[PDB]
C-alpha cells in the first residue's frame, strides 16, 4: 500500500529499493547510515599489497580448469549465466575466490559475480509478525547472487562491548584473531532480512579486491527457485538463537521451525 | 598502414575500450607494465579510512545550492549541469575538489560528483613519431571534462628516492608533513602515456572522493579548453622533471612557445 521510500539506497545500488508499509504507520526506517560496502570507524590492518594476491594467467574468460582463481575455489562454481552450480555445497559452503585487478583476465570473465553487486529488485516491506523484512519482487532461479550482507567491520574486542548485538554477522575464528560485521549503524539492505529456519539464502564467504583471510565478504545465493514476492531469509545460527532464544521464539512459520 | 595492435588496454577495466594503434613502426603493444584502473600500494600506507572522520553535506536537492558543505570545502562546487568546471575555474592555480562521498545526505548522482564516476572519453593509445607511445581524443572534448585520473603505485617519498626510473612519478606535494608519489612504472593507467606539452589541453586537479586523508589527494587531469578529435593529449610535467631530464633531451613538443626546447 504505502510506498514510503522509492530508494533506500539513494542510488548507491543498480537498481532502486523501495519502501512500502502495508501493516501500520511506521516510516521508513532511518535509525542506521545506508552504505553499500563496508566500511570501518577504527583501523582495520587489512592486507592490500597488490603483490600478496594470488591471480590468474588466463588468455580466455576464465572457463579453464587451469584457471588458478577457479582453483583456490576448489573450482569456478559460476555457469554461463553467474549462478552456483547444481553440485554446490549448501549445506557447507567453500571459499570462493573471484578474479581480481592483478588476473591477466578481463573484467568481463566468468569468475566475477558478487563484484558485480546487486542485481535482483528487491523490497523493504513492513511484515506483520517480526518487523521490517526484504522481498523479491522478480523470480530469482535457484544459485544467483541476491546481496551481500553489509556493515561495519569490528574487532571481537569491540563487539564485545556493544549494546546491540541484532545485527552481527560473525567472520568466525580463522585464527585467534577473530572479527565481525555489524550492521546497526551501518548497512544495506540485508540488514533487514529476517531468520527463517527453511533458508532460501546461504551466505557464502567471498574474495575478491583483498584476500586477507580474516576479512571475508559475505554473498548471499538463492538455494532455491524465489518466486515474485516471496520474503528473503537465512538461517541465523545457534549463537544468535541460544542468546535471543531467552526472549522470544522464532515466527517463521515453517513446519520444520527449529526454535520455536 | 595503421595497425590495431590491442582492441583495449585496460581489458575491459574502463567504461570505454581504450584501442592501441601504431602506424609509425613495429613496436608491439606495451607490456611492460600492469594496468590497474585504479590506485594501489605495495607498503602498507595507512590511508584515514574512519567513516566518522568524513565531512559530508547534509542537502535535501541535488547539491547545486550554495549550502553544499562539500562544495564549500572546495570553496564552491566547479562542476555545471553536465560534470563540467565552470569558466571562473582557475587552471592556474586549482583548488582541491572535494566530491560527495557515502557519508552524505545526498543521492549518488548528485551534481558535486564527477571523478568518482570515472572515464568517459574516447582515448587512444597511439605510437608517435619521436615521443614514443602518446594518448589522443578520439572525439572532441569540452573544456573543463574530467579526461582520465593519473593513477599508479603510492609511494613513500623515500621509496621514490631509490627507484631507478623516474619518468612515470608525480608528486604528491605536502607543504605540511610527509611527501608522498604516484609511481606509473610498473602499475598505471592510460595516464602513464600522456607526453608533456608545453602549451597543455589538460590540467591535473587534486580530488578527495572516498576519504579525505590530504596526504593522498587523486588526481584528475581536466581539459583547459577544447580537445579536438585526433588531437594529442597533453599536460605541463613541471620544473623538477625538466631539472632532471633536461640534460638527456629537449622538449619536442613543437609549440611555439616551448620552455625547454
Ligand atoms: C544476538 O545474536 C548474536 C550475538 C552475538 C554475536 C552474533 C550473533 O548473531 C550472529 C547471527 C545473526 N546475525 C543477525 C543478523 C545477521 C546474523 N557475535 C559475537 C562475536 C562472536 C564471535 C566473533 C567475535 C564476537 C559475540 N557476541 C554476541 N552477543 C554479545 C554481545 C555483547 N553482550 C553484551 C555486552 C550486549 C551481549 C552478548
Ligand atoms: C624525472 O622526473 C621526476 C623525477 C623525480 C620526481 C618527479 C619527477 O617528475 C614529476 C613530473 C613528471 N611526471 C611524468 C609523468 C607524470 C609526471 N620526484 C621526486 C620527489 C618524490 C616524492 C617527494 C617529492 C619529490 C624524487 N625525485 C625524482 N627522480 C629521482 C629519483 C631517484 N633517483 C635516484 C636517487 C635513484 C634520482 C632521481
Ligand atoms: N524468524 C524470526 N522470528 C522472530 N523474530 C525475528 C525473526 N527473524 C528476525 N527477527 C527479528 O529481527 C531481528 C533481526 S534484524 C532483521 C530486521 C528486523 N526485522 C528489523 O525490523 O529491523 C531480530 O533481532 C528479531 O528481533
Ligand atoms: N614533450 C616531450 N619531449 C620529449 N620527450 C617526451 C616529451 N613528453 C614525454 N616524453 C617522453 O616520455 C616520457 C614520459 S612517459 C610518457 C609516455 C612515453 N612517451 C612512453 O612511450 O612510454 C619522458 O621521460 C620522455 O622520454
Ligand atoms: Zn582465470
Ligand atoms: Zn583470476
Ligand atoms: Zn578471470
Ligand atoms: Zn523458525
Ligand atoms: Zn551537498
Ligand atoms: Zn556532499
Ligand atoms: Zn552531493
Ligand atoms: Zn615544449
Amino acid at each position: 500500500e504505502r510506498i514510503v521510500s522509492r530508494d533506500i539506497a539513494r542510488g548507491y545500488e543498480r537498481i532502486p529499493i523501495p519502501c512500502v508499509n502495508a501493516v501500520d504507520s511506521e516510516p521508513c526506517p532511518s535509525n542506521y547510515k545506508y552504505v553499500s560496502q563496508n566500511c570501518v570507524t577504527s583501523p582495520m590492518n587489512i592486507d592490500r599489497n597488490i603483490t600478496h594476491l594470488q591471480y590468474c594467467v588466463c588468455i580466455d574468460d576464465c572457463s579453464s580448469s587451469n584457471c588458478m582463481c577457479g582453483q583456490l575455489s576448489m573450482r569456478c562454481w559460476y555457469d554461463k549465466d553467474g549462478r552456483l552450480l547444481p553440485e554446490f555445497n549448501m549445506a557447507e559452503p567453500p571459499l570462493i575466490f573471484e578474479c581480481n585487478h592483478a588476473c591477466s583476465c578481463w573484467r568481463n570473465c566468468r569468475n566475477r559475480v558478487v563484484q558485480n553487486g546487486l542485481r535482483a529488485r528487491l523490497q523493504l516491506y513492513r511484515t506483520r509478525d517480526m518487523g521490517w523484512g526484504v522481498r523479491s519482487l522478480q523470480d530469482i532461479p535457484p544459485g544467483t547472487f541476491v546481496c551481500e550482507y553489509v556493515g561495519e567491520l569490528i574487532s571481537d574486542s569491540e563487539a564485545d562491548v556493544r549494546e546491540e548485538d541484532s545485527y552481527l554477522f560473525d567472520l568466525d575464528n580463522k585464527d585467534g584473531e577473530v572479527y565481525c560485521i555489524d550492521a546497526r549503524f551501518y548497512g544495506n539492505v540485508s540488514r533487514f532480512i529476517n531468520h527463517h529456519c527453511e533458508p532460501n539464502l546461504v551466505p557464502v564467504r567471498v574474495f575478491m579486491a583483498h584476500q586477507d583471510l580474516r576479512f571475508p565478504r559475505i554473498a548471499f545465493f538463492s538455494t532455491r527457485l524465489i518466486e515474485a514476492g516471496e520474503q528473503l531469509g537465512f538461517d541465523y545460527g545457534e549463537r544468535f538463537w541460544d542468546i535471543k532464544g531467552k526472549l522470544f521464539s522464532c515466527r517463521c512459520g515453517s513446519p520444520k521451525c527449529r526454535h520455536s
